[PDB]
């Protein structure tokens, strides 16, 4: 093909997301390398220019890149599409954020079928030639997304709702907690640069000391040093690394939106005994 439509997405979530869309007739690339932490990466000149070479742009919003505004007004004559017009926001419940929306609205599987609604509006939108491409490739997609629900709802009912405790490093799972009735505790609310980590780390403890919660995780763009202090300090087993802000690349463990749903639940069904 002489060339294809070029898009790129702030962060990899979202490029498999629209690459599933775009099948054939566009190539979608990610600014962020995958495993990159997301919410405070600092651009580079290659991201500039990678991101100045594409005919659009698409990005979360919902506070999660801190750094897009910036990096846009840095691009010159390329469209912006964000892809989270219409989700219902859930609030960040505690810490310096307080109140403000919550990004990680993909964690939702429910969530992703307006994702896909979103990047289909502005793909077709900006390459109308390819309408009925991107039209055809957005349907079969959803209905696989659709079908990701049932057997990780089923699969996370059986631990009982008493138990129902997602103790994790950063509070990204806020969403997937609300659709699976969880309850929530984390070490940082939202990733930043910010003081009482380690404060936080004894509050936690308490919390898992008193309720005798079975299992802690932490996430594969952060440390998980906090996380294993947790669990060394409680009787608590560190149930390994949840899958949230990045993929894998495409030869690793997590290439694609759909592992990246399956693999968590997987994690943390397999942390309470399934
Ligand atoms: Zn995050």
């Amino acid at each position: 093909t002489a060339k294809k439509f070029k898009v790129v997405t702030t962060f990899t979530i979202i490029q498999d997301i629209a690459q599933n869309i775009a099948g054939d007739v566009a190539v979608v690339e990610s600014i962020t390398k995958p495993g990159a932490e997301i919410h405070d990466y600092q651009p580079t000149p290659r991201d500039i220019v990678k991101a100045q070479s594409a005919d659009l742009i698409l990005w979360n919003g919902m506070n999660l890149e801190r750094w897009f505004e910036k990096f846009f007004e840095s691009i010159k004559d390329v469209p912006s599409a964000v892809v989270t017009a219409g989700i219902t926001p859930l609030p960040i419940r505690e810490g310096p954020y307080s109140g403000i929306a919550n990004p990680h609205a993909w964690m939702s599987p429910s969530n992703a079928l307006i994702y896909i609604e979103n990047i289909r509006k502005a793909l077709v939108e900006h390459d109308p030639a390819h309408a009925e491409t991107y039209n055809r490739n957005a349907q079969a997609y959803a209905e696989k997304i659709k079908a990701l629900d049932a057997p990780l709802r089923e699969r996370l009912s059986r631990i009982p709702a008493e138990q129902r405790w997602l103790v994790t490093s950063e509070g990204a799972f806020s969403y997937l907690a609300k659709d699976y009735g969880f309850k929530e505790v984390y070490l940082w609310p939202i990733n930043a640069e910010q003081q009482g980590i380690p404060q936080q780390v004894r509050h936690v403890i308490d919390i898992i000391r008193e309720n005798k919660i079975p299992v802690v995780f932490s996430e594969s763009t952060i440390s998980d040093k906090p996380a294993k202090q947790v669990s060394k300090e409680t009787g608590a087993q560190y149930g390994g690394v949840l899958y949230v802000d990045s993929l894998s690349g495409e030869k690793g463990p997590v290439p694609t939106y759909i592992s990246l749903i399956n693999m968590t639940v997987d994690t943390i069904a397999k942390g309470f005994g399934q």
